[PDB]
């Protein structure tokens, strides 16, 4: 086999995550996404399901894809002396939210909800499958400018779900819950619900609502944008201090402001300039 499968272009990025790359498989010209991690450089490591020794983002990516959307699949992988080379799905043209934000400041509701949604059953995906991303915030989600559809990235700080208490995090501080931030304790799905609390104000009012941590745990949102009675009310939910005051996610979909979401194409039509 080899690693020569796939003809290596550009660098699409940097940084904690790793080192991103512009490939694209040889085999059948298909866009592919190539991300170097060095081993030295890793801190959580699980094991494949046939018993082999990899870094937990691998095994999370690997019961997570198989099927569709919501999340950048992994079409394969290889073991080199010192890291570890992922290759995921590069659709295209693509812009994270981050940087669409950081450009258009705010989005206006109906954008935020499509968006939103898109992201809410992306995490449900994740869930089902044993996964727990750990890490939602603007800078880990990708925008397929063209069909309208978010997908989830970067999963070296997520872990396998589990029902019970977790006592390490190794994510976004000012995306984390207050419970972690007081007692280094938290639930997976409880705390998942914050992080999208924060996401959410995120995209309506174009930042984040808690820079400090006397901001997290204190719980009180000023909104600084024109923002809705009822996506304000959704917000404020998903960011009850109390972990179960916080809406499920069934709960957070069935909320007003969430009914007549606009499909990924009708969302790039109006939107994206698509
Ligand atoms: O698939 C992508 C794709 C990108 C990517 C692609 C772009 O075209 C771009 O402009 C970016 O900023 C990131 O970044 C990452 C980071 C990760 O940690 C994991 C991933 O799977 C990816």
């Amino acid at each position: 086999p080899l690693e020569s499968q796939y003809q290596v272009g550009p660098l699409l990025g940097s940084g904690g995550f790793g080192s991103v790359y512009s490939g694209i498989r040889v085999s059948d010209n298909l866009p592919v996404a190539i991300k170097h991690v060095e081993k030295d450089r890793i801190s959580d490591w699980g094991e494949l399901p046939n018993g082999t020794r990899v870094p937990m983002e691998v095994v999370l990516l690997k019961k997570v894809s198989s099927g569709f959307s919501g999340v950048i699949r992994l079409l394969d992988w290889f073991e080199r002396p010192d890291s570890f080379v992922l290759i995921l799905e590069r659709p295209e043209p693509v812009q994270d939210l981050f940087d669409f934000i950081t450009e258009r400041g705010a989005l206006q509701e109906e954008l935020a909800r499509s968006f939103f949604w898109q992201v809410l059953e992306a995490v449900r995906h994740c869930h089902n499958c044993g996964v727990l991303h750990r890490d939602i915030k603007d800078e880990n989600i990708l925008i397929d400018l063209n069909r309208g559809e978010l997908k989830l990235i970067d999963f070296g700080s997520g872990a396998l779900l589990k029902d019970t208490v977790y006592t390490d995090f190794d994510g976004t501080r000012v995306y984390s819950p207050p419970e972690w931030i007081r007692y280094h304790r938290y639930h997976g799905r409880s705390a998942a619900v914050w992080s999208l609390g924060i996401l959410l104000y995120d995209m309506v009012c174009g930042d984040i609502p808690f820079e400090h941590d006397e901001e997290i745990i204190r719980g009180q949102v000023f909104f600084r944008q024109r923002v809705s009675s009822e996506c304000q009310h959704l917000i404020r939910w998903c960011l009850a201090l109390r972990p179960s005051d916080r809406p499920t996610f069934e709960e957070i979909q069935n909320h007003p402001w969430m009914q007549d979401v606009l499909l990924p194409q009708e969302t790039a039509e109006i939107h994206l300039h698509s």
